Protein backbone atom coordinates (compact mmCIF):
# COMPACT_ATOMS: atom_id res chain seq x y z
CA UNK A 1 0.00 0.00 0.00
CA UNK A 2 0.77 3.40 -0.66
CA UNK A 3 0.40 5.25 2.87
CA UNK A 4 0.82 9.29 3.64
CA UNK A 5 1.63 8.70 7.67
CA UNK A 6 3.35 5.77 9.40
CA UNK A 7 4.26 6.65 13.07
CA UNK A 8 5.73 10.13 13.62
CA UNK A 9 7.02 10.35 9.73
CA UNK A 10 4.67 12.00 7.12
CA UNK A 11 4.83 12.39 3.51
CA UNK A 12 6.38 15.98 2.31
CA UNK A 13 8.06 16.61 5.45
CA UNK A 14 12.70 17.17 4.78
CA UNK A 15 14.23 14.22 5.52
CA UNK A 16 18.24 13.26 5.75
CA UNK A 17 18.82 9.84 3.51
CA UNK A 18 21.92 7.43 3.42
CA UNK A 19 23.51 8.00 -0.29
CA UNK A 20 25.36 5.20 -2.23
CA UNK A 21 28.55 7.17 -1.34
CA UNK A 22 27.46 5.96 2.28
CA UNK A 23 27.21 10.20 3.62
CA UNK A 24 24.08 11.52 4.40
CA UNK A 25 22.24 14.07 2.82
CA UNK A 26 19.10 16.77 2.63
CA UNK A 27 15.83 15.68 0.70
CA UNK A 28 12.36 15.19 0.99
CA UNK A 29 10.11 12.25 1.84
CA UNK A 30 7.59 12.05 -1.29
CA UNK A 31 6.79 8.55 -0.51
CA UNK A 32 5.47 5.64 2.18
CA UNK A 33 5.69 1.99 0.72
CA UNK A 34 4.29 -1.34 2.27
CA UNK A 35 4.63 -4.39 1.57
CA UNK A 36 3.12 -7.06 4.33
CA UNK A 37 5.14 -6.43 7.61
CA UNK A 38 8.06 -4.21 5.20
CA UNK A 39 7.74 -1.02 5.15
CA UNK A 40 10.34 1.65 2.67
CA UNK A 41 10.43 5.45 2.04
CA UNK A 42 10.95 7.13 -1.03
CA UNK A 43 13.98 10.24 -0.77
CA UNK A 44 14.36 13.03 -3.18
CA UNK A 45 17.67 14.66 -2.20
CA UNK A 46 18.26 18.51 -2.69
CA UNK A 47 21.09 18.09 -5.66
CA UNK A 48 20.39 14.84 -6.93
CA UNK A 49 17.35 11.92 -7.75
CA UNK A 50 15.62 9.29 -5.78
CA UNK A 51 16.39 6.74 -4.06
CA UNK A 52 13.90 4.09 -2.14
CA UNK A 53 15.41 3.42 0.96
CA UNK A 54 14.70 1.16 4.10
CA UNK A 55 13.91 2.65 7.59
CA UNK A 56 17.24 2.57 9.07
CA UNK A 57 18.78 4.77 6.22
CA UNK A 58 17.10 7.75 6.87
CA UNK A 59 17.56 10.30 9.72
CA UNK A 60 15.34 13.14 11.70
CA UNK A 61 16.65 16.87 10.21
CA UNK A 62 16.63 17.78 14.00
CA UNK A 63 18.87 17.14 17.35
CA UNK A 64 17.36 14.63 19.20
CA UNK A 65 17.12 15.77 23.34
CA UNK A 66 19.57 14.07 25.01
CA UNK A 67 16.98 12.00 27.32
CA UNK A 68 16.56 9.88 24.56
CA UNK A 69 20.00 8.67 23.52
CA UNK A 70 21.21 6.00 25.02
CA UNK A 71 24.65 3.90 24.92
CA UNK A 72 23.70 1.65 21.67
CA UNK A 73 21.30 4.70 19.90
CA UNK A 74 21.55 4.95 16.36
CA UNK A 75 22.81 7.95 14.86
CA UNK A 76 24.30 10.17 11.86
CA UNK A 77 27.00 12.72 13.35
CA UNK A 78 29.59 15.21 11.87
CA UNK A 79 32.36 13.27 10.62
CA UNK A 80 36.19 14.91 9.84
CA UNK A 81 37.75 13.83 7.07
CA UNK A 82 40.96 16.04 6.05
CA UNK A 83 39.90 19.38 5.55
CA UNK A 84 36.49 18.07 4.18
CA UNK A 85 33.27 17.26 6.89
CA UNK A 86 30.63 14.61 6.18
CA UNK A 87 27.49 13.40 7.60
CA UNK A 88 28.54 9.65 8.81
CA UNK A 89 26.92 6.62 10.44
CA UNK A 90 28.03 5.59 14.00
CA UNK A 91 26.95 4.37 17.86
CA UNK A 92 26.75 6.35 21.08
CA UNK A 93 29.17 5.25 23.11
CA UNK A 94 28.89 7.66 26.11
CA UNK A 95 26.42 10.30 26.68
CA UNK A 96 27.31 13.46 28.64
CA UNK A 97 29.23 13.48 32.04
CA UNK A 98 32.08 15.20 34.07
CA UNK A 99 34.47 13.17 32.58
CA UNK A 100 34.12 13.45 29.03
CA UNK A 101 33.62 17.32 29.87
CA UNK A 102 29.78 16.83 28.81
CA UNK A 103 29.78 15.47 25.04
CA UNK A 104 28.79 12.42 23.02
CA UNK A 105 31.38 9.29 22.05
CA UNK A 106 30.82 8.22 18.47
CA UNK A 107 31.68 4.95 17.40
CA UNK A 108 31.42 5.14 13.22
CA UNK A 109 30.09 2.54 11.17
CA UNK A 110 34.06 1.99 9.46
CA UNK A 111 35.78 1.71 13.08
CA UNK A 112 36.94 5.68 13.39
CA UNK A 113 35.81 7.51 16.96
CA UNK A 114 35.12 11.08 18.26
CA UNK A 115 33.82 13.23 20.05
CA UNK A 116 30.90 15.69 19.51
CA UNK A 117 27.78 17.80 20.81
CA UNK A 118 24.42 17.69 20.43
CA UNK A 119 24.49 19.94 17.69
CA UNK A 120 25.90 17.23 16.10
CA UNK A 121 23.88 14.72 16.08
CA UNK A 122 21.24 13.47 14.23
CA UNK A 123 18.52 10.49 15.40
CA UNK A 124 17.94 7.45 12.57
CA UNK A 125 14.19 7.42 12.42
CA UNK A 126 13.32 3.64 12.18
CA UNK A 127 16.96 1.83 13.73
CA UNK A 128 16.97 -2.25 14.32
CA UNK A 129 16.45 -4.38 17.33
CA UNK A 130 19.87 -4.92 17.86
CA UNK A 131 21.27 -1.01 16.91
CA UNK A 132 24.37 -2.82 15.26
CA UNK A 133 23.17 -5.34 13.08
CA UNK A 134 23.69 -3.11 9.76
CA UNK A 135 27.06 -2.02 10.41
CA UNK A 136 28.77 -3.82 7.26
CA UNK A 137 31.87 -4.29 8.29
CA UNK A 138 32.38 -7.50 10.57
CA UNK A 139 35.33 -6.63 12.92
CA UNK A 140 33.40 -3.18 13.87
CA UNK A 141 30.11 -4.94 14.07
CA UNK A 142 31.09 -7.75 16.66
CA UNK A 143 33.48 -4.84 18.98
CA UNK A 144 30.40 -2.89 19.06
CA UNK A 145 27.85 -5.73 20.42
CA UNK A 146 29.87 -6.66 22.75
CA UNK A 147 30.72 -2.82 23.44
CA UNK A 148 27.24 -2.28 24.00
CA UNK A 149 25.96 -5.26 25.90
CA UNK A 150 29.12 -5.60 28.09
CA UNK A 151 28.33 -1.96 28.92
CA UNK A 152 29.38 -0.29 31.80
CA UNK A 153 31.81 -3.36 32.63
CA UNK A 154 34.51 -1.05 29.79
CA UNK A 155 38.16 -2.56 30.16
CA UNK A 156 40.53 0.37 29.21
CA UNK A 157 44.02 0.60 29.28
CA UNK A 158 45.53 3.26 31.28
CA UNK A 159 48.05 5.52 29.51
CA UNK A 160 49.98 8.67 29.81
CA UNK A 161 51.33 11.00 27.36
CA UNK A 162 55.13 9.45 26.30
CA UNK A 163 54.24 6.00 26.60
CA UNK A 164 55.76 3.51 23.59
CA UNK A 165 53.08 1.37 22.53
CA UNK A 166 52.59 -1.13 19.38
CA UNK A 167 49.15 -0.25 17.39
CA UNK A 168 48.13 -2.12 14.97
CA UNK A 169 47.63 -0.75 11.25
CA UNK A 170 46.42 -2.37 7.94
CA UNK A 171 46.89 -6.04 9.82
CA UNK A 172 50.20 -5.52 11.58
CA UNK A 173 51.86 -4.14 14.53
CA UNK A 174 53.83 -0.56 13.86
CA UNK A 175 55.96 1.26 16.54
CA UNK A 176 53.89 4.03 18.41
CA UNK A 177 53.81 6.87 21.11
CA UNK A 178 50.99 8.24 22.93
CA UNK A 179 50.68 11.90 22.04
CA UNK A 180 47.37 12.82 23.96
CA UNK A 181 44.82 11.55 25.66
CA UNK A 182 41.25 13.10 25.70
CA UNK A 183 38.77 11.47 27.91
CA UNK A 184 38.23 7.74 26.90
CA UNK A 185 40.38 8.41 23.65
CA UNK A 186 44.15 8.44 22.93
CA UNK A 187 46.20 10.23 20.25
CA UNK A 188 48.24 7.65 18.55
CA UNK A 189 51.38 8.87 16.63
CA UNK A 190 52.66 6.22 14.65
CA UNK A 191 56.83 6.31 14.65
CA UNK A 192 57.77 5.24 11.03
CA UNK A 193 55.08 7.14 9.09
CA UNK A 194 55.15 10.36 11.66
CA UNK A 195 51.33 10.87 11.51
CA UNK A 196 48.48 10.68 14.20
CA UNK A 197 45.09 9.09 14.87
CA UNK A 198 42.36 8.86 17.81
CA UNK A 199 41.67 5.66 19.02
CA UNK A 200 39.30 4.67 21.56
CA UNK A 201 41.52 3.00 24.56
CA UNK A 202 39.97 -0.18 25.17
CA UNK A 203 40.31 -0.87 21.31
CA UNK A 204 42.05 -4.44 20.29
CA UNK A 205 43.85 -2.44 17.97
CA UNK A 206 46.03 -0.84 20.83
CA UNK A 207 48.80 -4.18 22.32
CA UNK A 208 47.96 -4.06 25.76
CA UNK A 209 44.10 -4.59 24.83
CA UNK A 210 44.70 -7.31 22.62
CA UNK A 211 47.21 -8.87 25.41
CA UNK A 212 44.06 -9.15 27.99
Amino acid sequence: ENLYFQGDLIVSMRILGKKRTKTWHKGTLIAIQTVGPGKKYKVKFDNKGKSLLSGNHIAYDYHPPADKLYVGSRVVAKYKDGNQVWLYAGIVAETPNVKNKLRFLIFFDDGYASYVTQSELYPICRPLKKTWEDIEDISCRDFIEEYVTAYPNRPMVLLKSGQLIKTEWEGTWWKSRVEEVDGSLVRILFLDDKRCEWIYRGSTRLEPMFSM
